[PDB]
């Protein structure tokens, strides 16, 4: 058995579409995003910012669902999960499963999903609209594997798919960004910019 999760761009009726901090690249930085690539660079068990931007507000009882896969062809239908060493290493807040790479940071009604059918993990949490005079809700995610894992990911490059369903949990928006998860962000997006024609 197998399946893979769309990854498919959907910004359905309320117009739903992601949005980064324009950090840039100096070696401090904790993580940064690259419009380019559409790659957001981040650090271990850090926090990674990403900003939902709707044009309407969404029904009430809204979710948003955050679940990791494989970019390559012939991995896609292969479960993103973290390594065995950190998975041993007991390091859950007391809410995500150790096995899952992606957490919410700072969200006490964070939920976490072992499907039992596609065996996919997610993590979700209550849509909030933006504060006022912000545009955007900001979601803080930590991802708990980098890419010098061995095992789990194991070097491979991965996307997030950022799912937007209602209190029922129908499709109300998608969208997806890859997810390098590296020692020095602003070093690994300034060298992979650099090769751009
Ligand atoms: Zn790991």
């Amino acid at each position: 058995s197998s399946s893979v999760p769309s990854q498919k761009t959907y910004q359905g009726s309320y117009g739903f579409r992601l949005g980064f901090l324009h950090s840039g690249t100096a070696k401090s930085v904790t993580c940064t995003y690259s419009p380019a690539l559409n790659k957001m660079f981040c650090q271990l068990a850090k926090t990674c910012p990403v900003q939902l931007w709707v044009d309407s507000t969404p029904p009430p009882g809204t979710r948003v669902r955050a679940m990791a896969i494989y970019k390559q062809s012939q991995h896609m239908t292969e479960v993103v999960r973290r390594c065995p060493h950190h998975e041993r290493c007991s390091d859950s807040d007391g809410l995500a499963p150790p096995q899952h790479l992606i957490r919410v940071e700072g969200n006490l009604r964070v939920e976490y999903l072992d499907d039992r059918n596609t065996f996919r993990h997610s993590v979700v949490v209550p849509y909030e609209p933006p504060e006022v005079g912000s545009d955007c809700t900001t979601i803080h995610y930590n991802y708990m594997c980098n890419r010098s894992c061995m095992g789990g990911m194991n070097r491979r490059p991965i996307l997030t798919i950022i799912t937007l369903e209602d209190s029922s949990g129908n499709l109300l928006g998608r969208n997806s960004f890859e997810v390098h998860v590296c020692a020095c962000p602003g070093r690994d997006r300034r060298t992979e910019e650099e090769n751009l024609r």
